[PDB]
């Protein structure tokens, strides 16, 4: 069984200064839709939504930006325009705080149905996005970080240690996530991203290869970061191969998350990148060979409204036990991601003996 959850409520999170932001609305309903229109939505099992708790966030995110956000539900516009001016890229209305709570609690009813038996994996159609989301801050169009609230839900509702992989594909490094868990070593966070040397979305050098996590988190944050080419689907199938599947074997989670922004896809209008729906599908159908099945894919970004509807789409048929579509004849690697992948090999064969 593949559970799904969507909540039409998340879609009330909006822009009232420009209803024309690319976060929108319609991102979630148009996945639903899309799942409705390829008859995937009744193979699927129905999780409801529900709201964290303010105990759930505080897993993950301090006292004062849970009380902050929180404040901004009963805000005039003058003090949330302010507000969401004061972080890097945020837009908040009155319901924001409500939909982000929607969209964790989304996340921790489909993992414990995960955990517990009842789907053997599920989808989560889901905003506002989380991986950008700090401790103590929000960013980058995220008010929580949902997957790294999901990993925590999902070990105090199992053990403590339980093994969690988080696997970005959104084009963009999860700054949170990494941060997050950077001194962990029970949850392996790996990002896939559009880098350019520190010039592309968040702009930090903390997306490079070279940090591979701290203190007992040493090897445990995995950042594959791309420069100079318009990556595809060869490019993230290489990584997968060289180093995404190897790393996580070796990991052995007991559960797989999935950041599946959907911003490196052909036709995104922010990411430049050209991973076809084809491409997500392989993606998605090699981490279910992990964890026993237990594959959770929680929607970050993603902007091109029909490439989002199709990709994700794609990824729940593959949940769903269907066989991958076909790739395009893969391309020699663009000469950089060769680089890329080579200097994240030499960065984690110290750590990862599969990489030897
Ligand atoms: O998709 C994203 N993050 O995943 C973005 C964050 C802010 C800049 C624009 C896109
Ligand atoms: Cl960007
Ligand atoms: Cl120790
Ligand atoms: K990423
Ligand atoms: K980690
Ligand atoms: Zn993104």
């Amino acid at each position: 069984i593949t559970g799904l959850v969507y909540d039409q409520r998340m879609m009330l999170h909006h822009n009232m200064w420009d209803s024309h932001h690319p976060e929108l609305p319609q991102r979630i309903s148009r996945i639903f839709s899309r799942h409705e229109e390829l008859r995937l939505l009744s193979r699927c099992h129905r999780i409801p939504a529900r709201l964290a708790t303010e105990e759930e966030l505080a897993l993950c995110h301090s006292s004062k930006h849970i009380s902050i956000i929180k404040s901004s539900e009963h805000m005039k516009p003058r003090d949330l325009n302010r507000l969401g001016d004061e972080y890097n890229s945020i837009f908040i209305s009155n319901e924001s705080y409500t939909c982000a709570l929607l969209a964790a609690g989304s996340c921790f009813n489909s993992a414990q149905a995960i955990l517990t038996g009842q789907v053997r994996n599920a989808v989560a159609i889901v905003r506002p996005p989380g991986h950008h989301a700090e401790k103590d801050t929000a960013c980058g169009f995220c008010f929580f970080n949902t997957a790294a609230l999901t990993a925590r839900y999902a070990q105090s509702i199992t053990r403590e240690s339980l093994r969690v992989l988080i696997v970005d594909w959104d084009v963009h490094h999860g700054n949170g996530t990494q941060h997050i868990f950077e001194e962990d070593d029970s949850v392996l966070y790996i990002s896939l991203h559009r880098y350019e040397d520190g010039a592309f979305f968040p702009n930090s050098e903390d997306a490079n290869y070279d940090k591979v996590g701290l203190g007992k988190g040493r090897g445990y944050n995995v950042n594959i970061p791309w420069n100079g080419g318009k990556m595809g689907d060869p490019e993230y199938m290489a990584a997968f191969h060289h180093l995404v599947m190897p790393i996580a074997r070796e990991f052995a989670p007991e559960l797989v998350l999935v950041s599946a922004g959907f911003d490196a896809a052909r036709g995104d209008p922010l990411g430049g990148f050209q991973v076809t729906p084809e491409g997500y599908a392989h993606l998605t159908h090699q981490l279910m060979s992990l964890a026993a099945g237990r594959v959770l894919i929680i929607l970050e970004g993603g902007y091109n409204l029909t490439s989002i509807s199709e990709s994700m789409s794609m990824c729940t048929s593959m949940l769903l036990g269907d066989s991958p579509p076909s790739l395009d004849h893969l391309t020699p690697l663009k000469t950089s991601a060769t680089v890329s992948i080579n200097n994240v090999l030499r960065a984690h064969a110290p750590f990862w003996s599969s990489l030897r």
